[PDB]
């Protein structure tokens, strides 16, 4: 389903890429998106899929656009337009200077100091989950670890019941990797139907949880409104439930296929942080965008007001002009360049929490289960969207080779 080409788009700039179903998906999602960086593809293209929109394919252009909020607004960040229009999360749907005040409050609940305080809990949960899995000699990583580990930590931070995970996770996924079962607007309404009663309660009887903090926070000198708190908590929910969850699976899938990389981290632990950065570059998984606030000539191409442009955060680090041999994983890269956590005024506030969860996982898993691989005959399938992911990851290992710690 290709939308008719708009009058202002030159035919030679057309490249019909479908971000929800790219062609080479079987080869891996990152590989599928990397076709946009082939020599035959211009730096800025227009796709007729998903309603029609531009796509910047180079790190330089992606960074530039994310810095210039004057022309590229966060008001409509999701594609298709219907989704971008229904999108109202704070502070991501706001441009500076308005965004700043809300960003400050959100930093209060997921910023560095909160991570420092939750450190021991993150460590305890990781160890507890792995030790319970260790003797079994097999598991579906996505559902046995990738999902429970980060999600339970978030539910703990937000003060929400574990029983609600299945429901909340389903809604979140519909927003990033649309099933077709429901529209973004409907998925958003349901999520808000869930939060409203809770925020109402936390406003009267405040706790120490993230939601209580947001609900009773202050912005621009005055108290936050119920609606504003709702829209911010909505964003925190999606970030906590559908980001680290998918990244862990991409990383573990790679480690399961590369004994040499596992060994490297086991023998030289001081390399884990650097390894984490390189994995974040190679397995980058986010791609959202901006909307043109007016007509603007960008690198020779004429963009029209209202035009939507996808600026794939995942593509910056795969760009060869930024990283030599981009598809190759090299823990000793002198320079790891990427925009996995974003760029510009909307730089990810939860990146400290994410890095902590990734590093703890790598260390604690390789400590107890140094040797593992993908189950024979299993075919790992990736899924594309605003946030990419892995369908399932069956792993197997010899319990005799594990170490109880
Ligand atoms: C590895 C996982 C993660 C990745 C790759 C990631 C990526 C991103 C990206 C690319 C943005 C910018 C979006 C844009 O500019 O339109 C962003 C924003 C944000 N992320 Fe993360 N994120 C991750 C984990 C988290 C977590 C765990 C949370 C916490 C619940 C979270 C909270 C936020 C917030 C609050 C923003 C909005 C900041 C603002 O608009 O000022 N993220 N993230
Ligand atoms: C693009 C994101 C990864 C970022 C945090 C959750 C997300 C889906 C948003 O809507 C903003």
């Amino acid at each position: 389903n290709l939308a008719p080409l708009p009058p202002h788009v030159p035919e030679h700039l057309v490249f019909d890429f479908d971000m929800y179903n790219p062609s080479n998906l079987s080869a891996g999602v990152q590989e599928a998106w990397a076709v946009l960086q082939e020599s035959n593809v211009p730096d800025l293209v227009w796709t007729r899929c998903n309603g029609g929109h531009w796509i910047a394919t180079r790190g330089q252009l992606i960074r530039e656009a994310y810095e210039d909020y004057r022309h590229f607004s966060s008001e409509c960040p999701f594609i298709p337009r219907e989704a971008g229009e229904a999108y109202d999360f704070i502070p991501t749907s706001m441009d500076p200077p308005e965004q700043k005040q809300f960003r400050a409050l959100a930093n209060q609940v997921v910023g560095m100091p909160v991570v420092d305080k939750l450190e021991n809990r993150i460590q305890e949960l990781a160890c507890s989950l792995i030790e319970s899995l260790r003797p079994q000699g097999q598991c579906n990583f996505t559902e046995d670890y990738a999902e429970p580990f980060p999600i339970r930590i978030f539910m703990l931070l937000a003060g929400l019941p574990e029983e609600d995970i299945p429901h909340l996770k389903y809604l979140t996924d519909q927003m990033t990797r649309p099933d077709g079962s429901m529209t973004f607007a409907e998925a958003k309404e349901a999520l808000y139907d869930y939060l409203i009663p809770i925020i109402e309660q936390r406003r009267q009887k405040p706790g120490t949880d993230a939601i209580s903090i947001v609900a009773n926070g202050q912005v621009n000198g005055r108290p936050i409104t119920s609606d504003e708190a709702k829209r911010m908590c909505g964003l925190l929910l999606v970030g906590g439930l559908d980001t680290v969850v998918n990244f862990l699976s991409f990383s573990m899938e790679f480690l399961a296929k590369s004994p040499e990389h596992r060994q490297e981290l086991i023998e030289r632990p001081e390399r884990i942080p650097a390894a984490c950065e390189e994995l974040l570059r190679r397995f980058s998984l986010v791609a959202d965008g901006r909307i043109l606030t007016s007509d603007y000539e960008f690198h020779g191409v004429q963009l029209k007001k209202g035009d939507q442009i996808l600026l794939p955060q995942m593509l910056s680090g795969l760009d060869e002009r930024e990283n030599a041999c981009p598809m190759h994983v090299d823990f000793s890269r002198q320079k790891v360049s990427h925009t996995t956590f974003g760029h510009g005024s909307h730089l990810c506030l939860g990146q400290h929490l994410a890095r902590r969860e990734i590093i703890v996982t790598l260390k604690e898993w390789l400590t107890r289960i140094p040797d593992f691989s993908i189950a024979p005959g299993a075919q790992i399938q990736h899924k594309s969207g605003i946030v990419s992911g892995v369908q399932a990851l069956p792993l197997v290992w010899d319990p005799a080779t594990t170490k109880a710690v």
